[PDB]
C-alpha cells in the first residue's frame, strides 16, 4: 500500500521533494501540504497536480489521520517547533537539516522522541547515501588501509548568493561533512576549529570569509582537513581522502560526460550544480524512508541523535567562526534508543 | 493499484539474471508497475524470483498459458535470445505491449516476420532493449559530437569486454547476444546506415572454454558516409565488463570516460579501482530510464517511443551478415531498406 | 675514452643529434660534418662551436681516420649510398630510419654488413627507448595478462608540412610502429592492408589520404590495428593498447604538465610536437650508442636486419595503398649474426 | 672545458651525484674524494673507475689546486664546518641540505660568504628543478586561477630506517616543502605548526611521530597544509594542489609505467624509492651548477640563503614538535647579494 504523505514547507526544498515523491519514487502520495504563504501551498497543488487538500498550518495537518508521514522541508529556523508538533503524533518524520537551528532546541526533541515507543524521525542528510562516498566507507571498513589516521576533505562551491552569511559556510556547506565524517570513521568528535586564509577577491558578501578551513579531531586520534571555497568560480565538486595505517582510498573523479581531445588540451566537463551532484543521493535516501514506512518500522537513515550531533558541532564550528580557536566538543554516549 | 496514473501489470518471460534484474527495478525502483505474473523453463527459477522479489504473481509453466492471461497489460521478454522470436510472435496473437530484450531474433528470417506481423496491426507494440542509447555517458558524447565540435567523423573504435561466457554461449552469439549492441548503437551514434562487415579472427584465446567459440573476435564496419568501425569483441577477458567508445573526428577526439563509483586504493605499490563485472550492473541506468519510458506509455496506451521491431529488424540485417562474415571472414555487403511508415 | 664522431647532414635531425652530442650526452665529440649545402655545415660547426672539419660529401668525410663513429642523418634517400659507403670502412654506424628507401637497398647494406667481422649498424628507431613503451613490453613480458591476441594503436599528428605524401604515411609515420611491433611482441609479421575511411577535409596535401588504417597480421597469429591520422588538429599523440588472454596494457597519457580546474572543466594540456614527446627516448638511443662504440662492441640496439624488416613491410604496404588490399610478408629466418 | 670536482662524502648520495658526474652529464670529472670512512671513498674510486685521490679529510682534500668545485654530501651535523671551510677557498661549492643543522650556522655561512666578491654556494634543494613541479609554478605565474589562497601537500614515504627521528621528519623529509612552497608561491612564511593526529602502528623507532601535520602561514595569507607519511607502506608520493580564487592547480599522478587492467581493476605502479622519484631534478640541477662553474659564473639555484630561510623554519618547526603550539616566523629581508 501507498504511503500517504503530507509536507510542511512549500519553497523549492519543499517543491523538489514533493515533485521526488510524485514522480520520481515508487509507493508514496501526497495528500496535504501547508506553508505559511498559504498561496505558495496552492501553488504546490497546482504545480504538481496533486490530490491533496492545502491545510494553514501545521497543526492542522498533524491532525490529519489519514496521512502516514510529514516533510518537514520549511525554512531551517522552523523545523524545531515543527517536529515538536509531529511527535505528539504517531507520524513517521523526515526533516531536512538541520534538526533545529540551535543545540538546546535540538536536545529537546532528542528528550521527547527517547519518550515514544519508537524511532519515527529522520533526518536528511543524503552524502551518506551517495554511491561513491557509501563505496568509499564500505572499503575502509575492510581493514584494508588499516586504522584511518587522517581525512582531508574539500567541499568546492561556484559561486554564493547575496544572501549567504559567514554562519551559512557552517549551516548549509560544512554541516555536510560535519554529519559525514563521524558515520564515516564510525567515531565521535572532541574538537573542531575554524580559520581563514586570506580572503578571495570574489567575495562580495559582507562578512563571508572564504575560503575557511575547518580541522575536527575524533576520540581515537583521527584528523580531518577540510576545505570549504564557496566561491571557486570553476564548478562544484566534493572531494574526500582517507589516509590510512597502510594505504589511502580517496572518491574518484565524478562525471559521465565525454573526454574532449582538441586544441591542443584533453578535457573534460565539470559539474557546477549541487542539485545535479546528488541527485542519486536524494532518491536513494528518500525511497529508502518511504520504504520504512510502508512497512511501518522506524526509519534505518540518520536519526535525531544524528542532527544532535551535527548541532552541537555547527554551534562550536561558529563559535570558533569568531576567533579561530578550537572549541571543545563532548558528545554524550549513543542512547540505546538511537542505537 | 491504479495509483498516481494506473498501474501496468507486467509478466515477465525468462527469470534469468536478467530476467531478475527486470523484475527488481520493476518493483523496488520505477513507478507505476507491478509483476502479477512470470515464467521460466526452469521452474524453480521462476518460484525463486517470485519468492525472492516478494510478489504476488502467478507462476505459469510456459510463455503460452501466460499470453493467455487477460489482466496482463504487457510482457518482458527476457529469455535466451534464440527463445526470443517464437514468443514475441505468439504476443503479437495479444493486445499486451511487449517489450523484448535483445535481439529480436536469432535470424534475419525471424526478425522480418516479427515485423510482417507487427505491421498487421492497428497500432506499434513492440518495443527493443537496445538499452546503450538511453546510457547518460554514451548520449553525452553523442550530444557533444553533434555539435560539430570534432568536425566530421572519421573513424569510430570501440570494445565490448565480458569477462567469461556460459557453457551456453555459441560463436554466433557472439554477434546476436553481443556486438548487437554496438550494431544498434553506431547508426544511432553516428546517424548513417551501414554498407558492409566484416569479421575477422585474431589468435585464438587458452582461455576459451566452448567448444566453436571464437575469440576474440573483430569486427570492422563502414557506412555510407564513409565512417569506418572498428569493434572488439573479448568475452573471456577474465579482467572485468567494459565498454569503451572513440570517436575519431577531423579536428578532434571524443571518449568514453571510465566507469566506477568505486573508491581510489592506494596499496602495495599500486594506485588501484575497480572495474565493474556485471553488464547488469554496468547499465543499471539505462535500463531503468529505458523501461521507465516503456511503462510510462503502456500506462497511457500509448505506442513505445524508443528502439522498435524495426531497428531490430536493421540490427538483424547485419548480424546476418556478420555470421556469414563469421565463415570465411570475408566482407559481407549490407543495404537496408528504408523505414516504414508504420515505424517513422 | 672519448668517442668522435662525423655526422652526415645537418638539417633539423642532424643539427639536433650534433646538439645532443655536444651538449647534453656524455662521452662523444663531433669532429666531421658534412651535408648538401655546405653552408648548412658550415653553420653546424659554427652555431655549436665544434672543433670540426667540414667535408664535401659522405665519402669524403668517410676517409677521416680519427673518426670512431658516422651518424648518418641526411634525406632518407640518400641513405643507403652513404651507409655502403660507410661499411668500406671500419667504423661504427648509426642511421636514422630509414636504412634504405627500398628492400632492394635494404638487402644490400644487409649482404654486405653481413661480409664484416663484427656488427657495426644501429638504425635510428627510437621508439624501443621511450620508457613508457618499454614499460609496457616489460609488463606484457611477465606473462600478467597472457598472451597478446590484439594490439590497438594510434599515430596521431595535428599537421603535415607540404612535403608530405600519402606513401609518407607509411614510410615516415607508420614506419615507428612497423618495427616497434614485431619487437614488442617477439613475433613476424604475415601481411599488411592499408584502408582509407572517409577523407579528412583538413588535408591540403596533393595525394595524401588521410586518415589512414593499417592492419597487421602476425605469425603467432596476433592482430595488430593502427591509426594514422596525420592532420588530426589537437595534438600530437602515441597511444598503444595491448589486448590479451586475462587482462590489456596501455600507455597512460604523456604529460607532466598541471591539471586545471577551470571554467567548468578539468584539463591538461596536450603536446603539440612528436620532437618534445621523444626526448628522452633520443637521448637514450644515442647514449646507448655511444657507450657501445666506447667500448669497441657492437650497438646492442635495433640493427640493419630490423631495417630491413621494416623495409619489406613499408614496400608492402605502399603497394597495398595503391588498392588497399592485403599484401602478404614473408620476413626470411634472422641470420646469427643478427642474433 | 672540463669541470674537476671533489667529493665530500661517499655513502648513497655521494655515490649517486658521482654517477652522475661521470656517467651521466657533460662536462665534469671527480678527480678527488674523501669520506669519514676512508674505505668507503676507496671504493668509490673503483666502482666509478675515477682517476682520483682519495684523501683523509674534507680540509686536505680542500687544498687541492686542481679543485674547480666541492660537493658537500657528508653526513648533514658535518656539512657547517666543511662549507665554512670551503669557503677559505675560491672553489665553487654544492652542498646538499641542509646548510647547516643550527640555523646560528647557517647564519655563519652566509655572513661568511657575504664577504666574498662572488657567490659561491649553490643548496641542493632538488624540487625547484622538478619539471612537473616547475610547469605548475609556471601555470600559477599565468594568473589563470587567480591568487592562491591555499595549498594543499603530501610527502609520502613507505617506511623510514632505524635511525629515522622525529626531528627528521622536519629536517629530512619537510624540509623540501620548506624550501619549496616560498619559491612556488613567490612569498615568506610568518609561522608554522605541527600537529600530531593518531600514532601509526606501523612505526617502530623510539620517539617518532607518524603522521605529522604541518601548517604554515604566508605574508600574503596563503595557508599550506601539509601531509607527512613516512611509514605510509603503500608507496612513495609526492602531492600538490594549490587552490586558487578562481580554480585549481595539481600535480598529476607520477608514471610512465602502464595501466593495467587484470583481475576486477584498473591499476597502474608507485614508485617505492624517492630515487626513481626524482632522477631528472637532481640531474638538471647538477648540470646547471655544472654549467655555472664552467662559465665561472655564479650558480643561478638555491643559494646559502634559502638554506638560512629553510634553517629558520626548520628550527620553528622542531620548536613546534614539542608541544604542538605555533611558531611565529620573521625572516629578515633578502640581502642584494642574494637577490
Amino acid at each position: 500500500m501507498v504511503v500517504k504523505v503530507g509536507v510542511i514547507g512549500t519553497g523549492a526544498m519543499g517543491r523538489a521533494h514533493i515533485d521526488r515523491l510524485t514522480n520520481v519514487l515508487t509507493g508514496a502520495e501526497v495528500v496535504a501540504v501547508t506553508d505559511i504563504d498559504h498561496e505558495a501551498a496552492e501553488a504546490a497543488v497546482r504545480d504538481f497536480h496533486l490530490n491533496a487538500k492545502v491545510y494553514p498550518d501545521d497543526t492542522s495537518l498533524l491532525q490529519d489521520p489519514d496521512i502516514d508521514a510529514v516533510f518537514v522541508v520549511s525554512f531551517g529556523g522552523a523545523h524545531e517547533a515543527t517536529v515538536l508538533k509531529a511527535l505528539d503524533t504517531d507520524k513517521f518524520i523526515f526533516t531536512e537539516k538541520p534538526l533545529a537551528t540551535t543545540l538546546e532546541g535540538a536536545k529537546r526533541i532528542v528528550d521527547k522522541e527517547l519518550t515514544k515507543s519508537k524511532k519515527v524521525i529522520q533526518v536528511g542528510f543524503m552524502r551518506r547515501y551517495d554511491q561513491g562516498i557509501r563505496a568509499l566507507k564500505e572499503k575502509l571498513d575492510t581493514g584494508i588501509i588499516g586504522a584511518p589516521l587522517v581525512v582531508r576533505a574539500s567541499h568546492i562551491n561556484p559561486n554564493v548568493a547575496s544572501n549567504y552569511s559567514n554562519e551559512m559556510a557552517i549551516t548549509d556547506t560544512l554541516i555536510h561533512e560535519i554529519d559525514e565524517m563521524h558515520w564515516l570513521l564510525d567515531d565521535e568528535y572532541t574538537s573542531i576549529q575554524i580559520t581563514y586564509p586570506r580572503q578571495s577577491a570574489e567575495v562580495r558578501n559582507e562578512g563571508l570569509h572564504d575560503p575557511q578551513l575547518a580541522t575536527l579531531t575524533t576520540k581515537k586520534g583521527t584528523v580531518i582537513q577540510v576545505l570549504v571555497h564557496v566561491t571557486a568560480q570553476y564548478g562544484y565538486e566534493v572531494k574526500l581522502e582517507v589516509i590510512g595505517e597502510t594505504g589511502e582510498l580517496q572518491l574518484p573523479n565524478y562525471g559521465l560526460g565525454p573526454i574532449l581531445r582538441s586544441n591542443a588540451n584533453q578535457q573534460t566537463a565539470v559539474e557546477m550544480s549541487w542539485i545535479n551532484r546528488f541527485i542519486q543521493a536524494y532518491n536513494t535516501e528518500v525511497q529508502e524512508f518511504i520504504d520504512e514506512v510502508a512497512k511501518s518500522e522506524p526509519p534505518v537513515g540518520p536519526s535525531a541523535w544524528d542532527g544532535y550531533i551535527a548541532a552541537i558541532t555547527a554551534a562550536a564550528a561558529n563559535r570558533s567562526q569568531k576567533d579561530q580557536e578550537t572549541v571543545l566538543i563532548n558528545v554524550a554516549g549513543t542512547p540505546t534508543f538511537y542505537q
